[PDB]
């Protein structure tokens, strides 16, 4: 491999629980999780990120239902949030 694809963010409680769905680490549906995280990351807005959240809990509980994704999730919407 010419380079190992990685994140800034980095989370260890989303990648832990698509490791409870079983996917592989080159699987098409695990890049599908690992980027819609990067989505809700990319989205600027509490509205676009939440679409995405859902996006990136739509792959992982139709993939086979591990639970951890909710505490990414309203962590990450708890970092949008700002008393600003």
């Amino acid at each position: 491999g010419s380079k190992m694809s990685d994140v800034k963010c980095t989370s260890v409680v989303l990648l832990s629980v698509l490791q409870q769905l079983r996917v592989e680490s080159s699987s098409k549906l695990w890049a599908q999780c690992v980027q819609l995280h990067n989505d809700i990351l990319l989205a600027k807005d509490t509205t676009e990120a939440f679409e995405k959240m859902v996006s990136l809990l739509s792959v992982l509980l139709s993939m086979q239902g591990a639970v951890d994704i909710n505490k990414l999730c309203e962590e990450m919407l708890d970092n949008r949030a700002t008393l600003q």
